[PDB]
C-alpha cells in the first residue's frame, strides 16, 4: 500500500538523535517515504547552539543537513526564511484558545520566547492550516512539548519515530564516544 510519515525536526531531535536521523536519511524502502521538514526554528536554533552554546553535536548537525541529499524514502525540505514571516501569530494562537481546554492567558501567549513562536507557526500551517496530513513534531525538548500539547500539535519523541519507522519496514498512549553520532535514549507498548 505504500506508507508515508510526515515529521516536522526540532533542534533538539538532532542534537540529542543525529544517529538515528542519518540511519532515516539511507532508508531505500518503497513502501515507506519519510518527509523531514525543517523550520527555520531548527537551523537557527542549531546555529545558536553552535555559535553561542559552542556546542559540537549542532555543528555536525548543522553540517550534516547541509550535505544531505534526498533518498527513495528520505526527503528533506527547508523551510523557506521568509516563509515563517508570512504565517500568522493571530491564527497560530486559536490552536491555543479555541480547541484546548486547558489553555494559557493572554500574558502566557505574549511571553513566550520568539523562537518558540515561529517553531509555532511553522506547526500551525503544516498540521492544522488548510498525501501532506498527520504531521506531527519529532521533539527531545520539554518547552517544546509543552508548548505543542497547548497549541494542540501532535508530537513524538525520536524513540517513538524510530519505532513507527521500524514497524513501516506499536501504540504509546572516551574519543570513541564522542565519535559516534549521539543516539536518542522512553519505552513503547504493544
Amino acid at each position: 500500500p505504500g506508507s508515508i510519515l510526515n515529521f516536522i525536526i526540532d533542534s533538539s531531535s538532532f542534537e540529542k538523535g543525529l544517529g538515528n536521523i542519518a540511519i532515516w536519511s539511507k532508508l531505500n524502502d518503497p513502501k515507506l517515504t519519510i518527509n523531514a521538514y525543517l523550520p527555520l526554528f531548527t537551523i537557527q536554533e542549531l546555529d545558536f547552539q553552535r555559535f553561542k552554546r559552542k556546542s559540537v553535536v549542532a555543528k555536525r548537525a548543522l553540517h550534516f543537513i547541509d550535505l544531505l541529499q534526498d533518498s527513495t524514502s528520505f526527503k528533506l525540505h527547508l523551510e523557506y526564511p521568509e516563509l515563517n514571516e508570512a504565517i500568522s501569530w493571530n491564527e497560530t494562537v486559536k490552536l491555543c484558545q479555541q480547541n484546548s481546554h486547558t489553555s494559557l492567558s493572554q500574558h502566557q501567549i505574549s511571553v513566550i520566547p520568539i523562537r518558540f513562536k515561529k517553531l509555532l507557526k511553522s506547526c500551525y500551517y503544516k498540521c492544522h492550516y488548510k498525501d501532506d496530513k498527520g504531521w506531527v513534531l519529532v521533539t527531545e525538548d520539554d518547552t517544546v512539548r509543552s508548548l505543542a500539547t497547548q497549541f494542540q500539535i501532535p508530537f513524538i519523541s525520536v524513540v517513538e519515530a524510530d519505532a513507527i519507522i521500524n514497524a513501516c519496514i506499536v501504540v504509546n498512549e572516551d574519543f570513541k564516544n564522542d565519535f559516534l553520532a549521539p543516539r536518542a535514549k522512553g519505552e513503547l507498548w504493544t
